[PDB]
């Protein structure tokens, strides 16, 4: 309040209360997070240094009163809502092709500066009446280190694996991407067990062969049961065979396997892409 005016609360997010605020001096509006450690403050001060058309960006650490809040770029709506929003024509190809093109230009800037999402989620992915899409919060996971959505987990994360890679978010994207296409959840889970065996009902438990060191990770149980892999022409129908290819890419088991962001910028699938203008209800 001392250097703010609250406009309105706008949602809980991973870390604390997130406000719709005015700044006092300026009269920005702005997205106020309240942080529900010194470690952090510089860690999460090095994010201000990030500038890139997809990235939300983090335009200050405030730390005052022994309370910490992160002002970020305020944008009018988030792609769960546009999604829901969207749900009785769904949105138009060209449109979901344009948001995951800008998304992975997004992840690709963000990964070349070793820095990584970890919870990406239709929440935090937000847009603007332009057509641009961002991508907000990146790396607060590994600077803070943790009801929560488990939809867009990646299977090493719901194995226990605790080193993270670039590939967990080119799957939360994978599965956002498929959202996206037939406006439901992928992986609907709401246990982490249900999460990771919805992933194997539909892409077939992972073994050696597909994910060789699997059996090894922290959670897994050899009584995991045996589900065989369905065809992926029935997880995301009508889409096409560019999209099908690259949303396979996107979900390999092996992280390692996991196409990286910049690859998939260059997949047969964005060869005709284009930056739509979305019809966004505010
Ligand atoms: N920058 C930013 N602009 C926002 N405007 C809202 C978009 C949805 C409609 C109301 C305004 S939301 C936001 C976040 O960064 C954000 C990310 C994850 C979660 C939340 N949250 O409130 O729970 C917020």
């Amino acid at each position: 309040m001392e250097n703010f005016q609250k406009v309105e609360k706008i949602g809980e997010g991973t870390y604390g209360v997130v406000y719709k605020a005015r700044n006092k001096l300026t009269g920005e509006v702005v997205a106020l997070k309240k942080i529900r450690p010194s470690t952090a403050i510089r860690e999460i001060s090095l994010l201000k240094e990030l500038n890139h058309p997809n990235i939300v960006k983090l335009l200050d650490v405030i730390h005052t009163e022994n309370k910490l809040y992160l002002v970020f770029e305020f944008l009018h709506q988030d792609l769960k809502k546009f999604m829901d929003a969207s749900a009785l024509t769904g949105i138009p190809l060209p449109l979901i092709k344009s948001y995951l093109f800008q998304l992975l230009q997004g992840l690709a800037f963000c990964h070349s500066h070793r820095v990584l999402h970890r919870d990406l989620k239709p929440q935090n992915l937000l847009i603007n009446t332009e057509g641009a899409i961002k991508l907000a919060d990146f790396g607060l996971a590994r600077a803070f280190g943790v009801v929560v959505t488990l939809w867009y987990r990646a299977p090493e994360i719901l194995l226990g694996c605790k080193y993270y890679s670039t590939a967990v978010d080119i799957w939360s994207l994978g599965c956002i991407f498929a959202e996206m296409v037939t406006r439901r959840a992928l992986f609907p889970g709401d246990s982490e067990i249900d999460q990771l065996f919805r992933i194997f009902r539909t892409l077939g438990t992972p073994d050696e062969v597909v994910w060789p060191g699997v059996t090894s990770m922290p959670d897994y149980k050899p009584s995991f049961p045996k589900w065989a892999r369905q065809d992926f022409s029935k997880v995301v129908p009508p889409l096409d065979e560019d999209g099908r290819s690259l949303l396979s890419q996107m979900l390999h088991y092996d992280p390692n396997k996991r196409i990286s962001a910049k690859a998939a910028l260059a997949h047969p699938f964005f060869q005709d892409v284009t930056k739509p203008v979305p019809h966004l209800r505010l």
